[PDB]
């Protein structure tokens, strides 16, 4: 049992309530379906998509026929478009911009928007551009990687190795993220944050209404100018928090939502903050949606028989009044027409929801069982070995099958349906940020490993570490090893350029020293494997040797430190293209440092 009426009436968001608006709104999904599949003539096919937009925006304002023209005559176009190019893989970039795109569309836009924004547009292009399962969802009105640029790195591995059309795509995914270069440029998550922020605060305006502290309350709420917005977040907390003592009982996962979000807005690992507070506010609204039945914003059929017995009453009266006078009208005549003197919606002559509501019922009597929920929030205390982030998977998964039987059938109950999605989308956020808190406590070696890319590529790792360089070293005992002594030997090319600008005798003989005792271990492992392809690798263990030598001895010779740090930014350039050439893993992602200077990178991972 809920309220949850006024609370469909809270939104009640604009949507199809003719049964040929929805047959046109459906023919305009079938269009762009065919249409949004595949240069410049991708920029001609995002204004032919405008024109679409435009056009069911007319739609939307009740208007027809000619409508059907400007879609017979887009329907030939779309047939010359299927008859009017480069298969490859890492489409989850395309998948991430669509992600950002989202983002930034929920974080500029907090009153109405239809998303005509001209950068939207752009958005709307990389949509285009990334064909996807899903119908609109944004229209009407995946997440994951926030802080995980290590797909970048997939990037990276893209570059690393038709081709042609590669790298032409390549060109058009980097400018598409020149682009999107403000669009996430501003806070990782953060921004989420306080994205997250305002949808408690949408539930802190569906609280209360016409009471003024809450109508101030919602109203600073709206009034989120995003400096100001940080600066009283904690007010507006802790307002919220005394708004919840106003309302009445059953708030104890809102209470503790507010606390693990305070959290969240401050906190290194709040990434377990983060889904405390997403999975508590998200229990706290969706047991706000719990009602037991259906009563909804969403009849009066005795007005119909009423005033059919009326009019029928009539028509007997005449055919009696007729044996009794022969003139057709009467006291009982003219009282009964006296008495017969006595928006919007959908389309409703059939709403058989039983079947929908025991759909329903399954998901959230999972829910109603909530050993998942409460499972969930045992291993998100603490303890998992590995086997909580595959169970989190493992429950977003049967989330995501539910969520696709439901986006697949059911007709009606649109809006129900809606309000799930964006409660499922909270509950998956949190679940997102647990998993993730789950994947990084699990293990972290090839996070160590991707820290060290990180270090392998950076010009902030380029920036100035023989202690340092003994932990390198320990990586690279802890990490094929011929490339990572060519990435020895990077680094030594990276100390002997800082070697150039000033002298340190401790750091550089040291330093040196070190080096030499790792080729010596190195010529030992090569002897040993003497003693016992992979003797052309041998081979071009040889050439490194003597390259290492050579420039060794040059190093001990220091004549003229001709070192280009140009060629020196290619050459790193060129160790995190057989960096990337060399990972071989799935698992793990970027610790949020760029993506965007990695893209400043992938620029020279296009060219040269």
């Amino acid at each position: 049992g809920l309220h949850m009426q006024a609370i469909w009436d809270k939104w009640h968001a604009f949507v199809p309530r003719t049964y040929d608006q929805w047959s046109l709104w459906n023919t305009v999904d079938k269009l762009l379906t065919q249409y949004v599949n595949a240069s410049m003539e991708t920029t001609a096919c995002e204004v032919v998509g405008t024109s679409l937009s435009l056009l069911n925006k007319v739609l939307v304002e009740n208007e027809v026929g000619d409508i059907y023209s400007y879609l017979k005559i887009l329907g030939k176009g779309v047939n010359e478009l299927k008859s009017s190019i480069l298969p490859e893989n890492l489409v989850n970039l395309f998948n991430c911009l669509a992600s950002l795109d989202l983002l930034h569309i929920f974080i500029k836009y907090t009153t109405s928007s239809f998303f005509l924004t001209d950068d939207f547009v752009r958005f709307i292009r990389v949509c285009f551009h990334s064909r996807i399962s899903g119908n609109l969802l944004t229209l009407l009105h995946f997440d994951f990687c926030s802080l995980t640029t290590g797909n970048i790195l997939g990037r990276i591995a893209l570059a690393f190795t038709s081709a042609n059309i590669f790298e032409h795509a390549r060109l058009a995914l980097l400018q598409h993220f020149m682009d999107h270069s403000s669009l996430l440029a501003e806070d990782s998550s953060t921004k989420m944050n306080l994205i997250l922020l305002q949808r408690y605060a949408v539930i802190i305006s569906i609280f209360l209404d016409q009471g003024k502290c809450e109508k101030a309350n919602d109203l600073i709420t709206k009034l989120s100018l995003p400096y100001e917005e940080l600066a009283e977040n904690f007010v507006s907390i802790l307002e919220a928090c005394k708004a919840f003592l106003v309302a009445n009982s059953e708030f104890i996962s809102y209470t503790y939502t507010e606390r693990f979000i305070h959290s969240l807005r401050f906190l290194q690992k709040m990434l377990k903050n983060q889904g405390m507070a997403y999975i508590y506010f998200a229990s706290g609204m969706l047991l706000v949606y719990v009602p037991d039945k259906p009563f909804d914003p969403a009849t009066v059929e005795s007005l119909r028989h009423y005033l059919e017995s009326l009019y029928k009453e009539s028509q007997i009266l005449e055919i009696a009044e007729s044996l009794n006078s022969g003139k057709v009208n009467s006291v009982m005549r003219r009282l009964v027409s006296t008495e017969i003197s006595n928006s919007t919606v959908y389309r409703s002559l059939n709403e058989s929801i039983v079947p929908l509501y025991s759909e329903l019922e399954f998901f959230m009597k999972s829910v109603v069982l909530n050993q998942y929920i409460f499972e969930l929030a045992m291993r998100l205390s603490k303890e998992s070995n590995i086997a909580v982030v595959e169970e989190a998977k493992s429950f977003v998964t049967k989330w995501k099958a539910y969520i696709e039987r439901i986006r697949e059938a059911y007709p009606q109950f649109v809006d129900v349906y809606e309000l799930i999605l964006s409660f499922i989308s909270f509950m998956i956020y949190g679940i997102e940020l647990l998993m993730f808190e789950a994947k990084r406590r699990l293990d972290e070696r090839s996070q160590i490993l991707s820290t060290l890319i990180l270090t392998l590529v950076d010009p902030s790792s380029f920036a100035r570490s023989f202690d340092d360089v003994s932990n390198l070293i320990e990586q690279i005992k802890v990490l094929n090893d011929s490339i990572r002594f060519e990435i020895y030997l990077f680094l030594a090319s990276r100390l002997c350029s800082e070697k150039q600008h000033s002298s340190d005798t401790h750091s550089l003989a040291n330093s040196f020293v070190l080096l030499a005792n790792e080729f010596y271990i190195h010529n030992a492992k090569i002897k040993q494997k003497e003693l016992e392809e992979v003797v052309i690798e041998r081979k071009r263990f040889l050439q490194l040797q003597f390259a290492f030598w050579s420039l060794y001895n040059e190093i001990y010779s220091e004549k003229m430190n001709v070192i280009p740090l140009e060629q020196l930014m290619n050459t790193g350039s060129y160790l995190a293209k057989k960096i990337k050439v060399k990972n071989p893993d799935m698992i793990a992602s970027s610790g949020f440092d760029i993506v965007s200077v990695v893209l400043m990178m992938g620029v020279k991972s296009t060219n040269e």
